[PDB]
């Protein structure tokens, strides 16, 4: 191999189906992975799970910080078309 690689921004996405099934408590990793300590703590302190993160609304990321507002809300897209595509017709 030639390029090398490292992990701390948007390069790595789980999927739609793996997230609809997290929890407060373990969706706070995913963050921990991605050096978004920021964000894996209201995560685990306002108990969001996975199933509230792809749906992050403004009632939501007013329960964020402005440095990982804009970031939650570009991955919690990332995330719903990282959907395994099975037959979807919606």
């Amino acid at each position: 191999g030639s390029s090398g690689s490292s992990g701390m921004a948007l390069r790595n996405v789980p999927f739609r189906s793996e997230v609809l099934g997290w929890d407060p408590d373990s969706l706070a990793d995913y963050f921990k992975k991605l050096n978004y300590k920021d964000c894996e703590k209201a995560v685990k302190k306002y108990h969001i799970d996975g199933a509230r993160f792809l749906n992050l609304t403004e009632n939501d990321i007013q329960k964020f910080p402005k440095l990982r507002v804009p970031i939650l809300s570009k991955l919690s897209q990332e995330i719903n078309k990282n959907e395994e595509r099975r037959s979807i017709f919606t």
